[PDB]
RNA sequence: AAAAAAA
């Protein structure tokens, strides 16, 4: 039900002075006054609310205000400093040229209860408060993105910024961060049109792009559909005075009330709302509307002492301490970052394999398949190359090279191809795909792989992979033609890492003399994300091996936009089951990682998945009660560290090192909770992953949890790297998103994979 | 779809 108290904040790894973009805010002692505003029409959309506050605070001077300045929610919440005559209601007042609000006293909000709360003692009210008034002024000024804001310097970049109000122990912070995002551009629907007789094939993408966008006349419609017929045709049923409803053409009606006639009648027409139609050349996109979905790679990134200069320049943009609305309240935002200290772990000794073993120590989140080979190399005695690129742009050459180079390097990787591709073919056709793919498993028994390669953008690789490992069961690795015909060292390495694992075989465990006492009994380690595009997909992938290498996984669908997994007692269980059968044991401790869910949703996604799971335990057995560990990972968080030292800056991007650890100052007060950056940042400002942990029976310390979400992270069987997240959580991310590729029984039965295939990491 | 990182 509730989450368990911070146990401690250990001590473990090498400390780094760092940087955090929370500001401290010197809170007043004071009571704040909350005013419930009902505003007829209640349709009206959050910035005109907040436009009818402003204009009637100033026009009800004398009236009720006076002296104070009202910060407002945007809907119906107004927060002041001191009391207004309004208490005990009521007033009801218009705005003049037509709506009528109603200010009606609520309750006082105690600020000492904050102050008292981050020492002993959550209201989450006080914290909506202060946020509103902090959020209020930028509102008016720039066009709120959710808690993002923005101004105006077929898509466009707008640069703008983040602003939260988060609490912190013993005092409470301001969470900014420089933010980008792309818009669609302001522009008549002619150049929309023309940037992206239309055919079929023309006419359907631009539907793709403008549904549901929002469009004006050269009123506010949002587009619904983009028809068919052009304006010289498409008709609507026009009354007359006469009574009777006659068809009209959409182009003649223009050519009648508006006396305009169209020069582009060929060009469909935009349906808004229904029954209304407008055509192409009198809309215009509306402005200020985020885009749902390489020029802005360049616009994005940074270095982190770049970002950091960024942050504080807009510090010194914004001036909070001298915000009309904060100085009403009192509130006090320092100009400085916050000082964090933070830790950096020793990352886990790696076995490699081969009779020359090997023990990979990763620096800076890295290491190299350079003098080692793999801990259980799979030799493949036979496979079939299927390229897919003629050999009019291809030729057997390079094939004769390629698989030259690729049989070289597995010869050094420790899963020996010694064998040779029993054919070689060319095929094309995203149809012709299948009834290959059928004939290639029957010529051959005890075959293994097929390294079916996809020059460019094509939709091939969701069939190879919809009847790759949902129905034959055989395996599937597929490459670009950029690959085949310039092969490195490390193109075709990083490929022998996918192909072991996806053949049952383990490239690297971590080192067992040095693991957490977590491993002296069976345990078992869970991953859940779930991916929203109709139906989101879940995926929730389980612990194989005690080392741990070899995962399973489940993926499942489930209701649109749905973050609550229901199956997730179906699901553990089935995972659970497939433990005992590769293990012979039963894991005495569940360590659940979940991904993908806000604090918004903590008590919702913790009430039910902590149940579901419990449900699975307890349907094998009626006394099996093992420790279920529920971690929420996040990753979309907006906490950022930088480098006091320039000497512990690590790397072109000026980011922290990998495993920098944070369990004070900035986390929660009350919680257990801390940022882990188990990678290393290659490129831009590197986002710590943040772990907070909503149960845990197993009696963690804060050292043992951080060490071995960190060692979880190098688990990672596709690269030679620590990753953002622990393996658990990542494979769960692919699982879901290679069940996307898969295309109401037939869907989940086109989620489900085979039974040969389920036996290992299909996904990997 | 060699991979990680970056929105």
């Amino acid at each position: 039900f509730k989450p368990p108290p911070r146990p401690d904040f250990g001590t473990s790894g090498r400390t780094i002075k760092l940087q955090a973009n929370f500001f401290e805010m010197d809170i007043p002692k004071i009571d704040i006054y909350h005013y419930e505003l009902d505003i007829k029409p209640e349709k009206c959309p959050r910035r005109v609310n907040r436009e009818i506050v402003e204009h009637m605070v100033q026009h009800f001077k004398t009236q009720i205000f006076g002296d104070r300045k009202p910060v407002f929610d945007g809907r119906k919440n107004l927060y002041t400093a001191m009391p207004l005559p309004i208490g005990r209601d009521k007033v009801e007042l218009e705005v003049t040229l037509i709506f009528k609000v109603s200010i009606k006293w609520v309750s006082c909000v105690s600020l000492q209860a904050l102050h008292d709360a981050l020492s002993g003692r959550v209201p989450f009210e006080t914290i909506q408060a202060l946020d509103v008034v902090m959020r209020h002024l930028p509102s008016m000024r720039y066009t709120p993105v959710g808690r993002s804001f923005f101004t105006a310097s077929g898509r466009e970049v707008w640069f703008g910024f983040h602003q939260s109000v988060r609490p912190s122990l013993w005092k409470m912070m301001l969470n900014i961060d420089v933010s980008a995002t792309a818009f669609y551009k302001a522009q008549p629907v002619i150049e929309f049109v023309c940037e992206v007789p239309l055919t079929d094939s023309q006419r359907v993408k631009f539907t793709k792009e403008i549904k549901g966008l929002k469009v004006e006349i050269t009123r506010k419609y949002r587009v619904c559909n983009v028809t068919r017929r052009p304006a010289s045709h498409q008709t609507f049923p026009l009354q007359q005075e006469s009574g009777q409803t006659v068809e009209c053409t959409v182009a003649q009606y223009f050519k009648d009330r508006h006396k305009l006639v169209l020069r582009y009648p060929h060009l469909p027409c935009l349906q808004v709302g229904k029954h209304t139609y407008l055509p192409l050349e009198v809309c215009n996109i509306v402005a200020g509307q985020r885009c749902i979905k390489s020029t802005a790679a360049r616009a994005t990134a940074r270095s982190a002492p770049d970002r950091q200069e960024e942050i504080s320049k807009l510090m010194r943009s914004a001036d909070f301490n001298t915000d009309p609305y904060v100085r009403e309240f009192g509130i006090m935002v320092k100009d400085e970052m916050t000082d964090v200290t933070g830790r950096v772990l020793q990352p886990p000794s790696i076995l490699y394999g081969g009779r020359n073993k090997a023990i990979a120590t990763p620096v800076q989140g890295v290491w190299d398949m350079r003098n080692k080979q793999f801990h259980t190399g799979i030799e493949i005695k036979v496979w079939a190359i299927a390229c897919f690129a003629p050999q009019r742009q291809c030729t057997e050459v390079h094939l004769k090279s390629f698989t030259e180079q690729l049989r070289k390097i597995s010869r050094d990787a420790g899963m020996p191809i010694q064998g040779q591709p029993c054919f070689c073919k060319y095929a094309q056709g995203a149809d012709s795909v299948e009834p290959m793919f059928r004939h290639l498993k029957n010529t051959y028994a005890g075959l293994q792989l097929v390294v079916v390669i996809l020059p460019g953008k094509t939709p091939v690789y969701a069939e190879v992979k919809r009847v790759g490992d949902t129905v034959l069961g055989m395996a599937t690795q597929c490459v670009q033609m950029k690959n085949v015909q310039r092969t490195t060292p490390q193109t075709l390495s990083n490929l022998c890492l996918k192909i072991n694992v996806k053949l049952g075989g383990v490239n690297n465990i971590l080192l067992p003399q040095g693991r957490p006492p977590v491993f002296q009994q069976p345990v078992i380690f869970l991953g859940a994300d779930v991916t929203h595009p109709k139906p989101s997909i879940a995926a929730v992938v389980g612990s194989m091996d005690a080392h741990p290498n070899r995962y399973c996984a489940t993926v499942r669908v489930q209701q649109h936009r749905q973050e609550i997994i229901q199956d997730l007692a179906a699901m553990v269980r089935e995972l659970l089951i497939q433990f005992y059968k590769s293990t012979r044991f039963k894991p005495t401790r569940i360590i659940f990682y979940r991904d993908g869910v806000s604090e918004g949703q903590f008590q919702q996604v913790l009430h039910h998945e902590l149940l579901a799971i419990r449900e699975a335990c307890i349907k094998l057995e009626k006394d099996y009660q093992p420790g279920i560990t529920f971690i929420v990972v996040q990753k979309r968080h907006h906490t950022r560290l930088f480098c006091t030292d320039k000497n512990e800056r690590v790397g072109k991007s000026g980011n922290i090192p990998a495993g920098t650890t944070v369990d004070t100052k900035i986390t929660h007060p009350t919680e257990f909770d801390f940022y882990l950056c188990s990678h290393a940042g290659i490129q831009g400002t590197s986002r710590p992953s943040h772990y907070h942990v909503l149960w845990d029976d197993n009696r963690f310390s804060s050292d043992e949890l951080q060490i071995l979400t960190y060692q979880l992270c190098h688990t990672y069987v596709r690269c030679t790297r620590s990753v953002s997240i622990p393996a658990p959580a990542y494979y769960a991310h692919l699982v879901a998103f290679r069940a996307r590729y898969h295309l109401h029984q037939a869907l989940a039965k086109a989620v489900q994979v085979h039974q040969d295939t389920l036996r290992t990491m299909y996904f990997a």
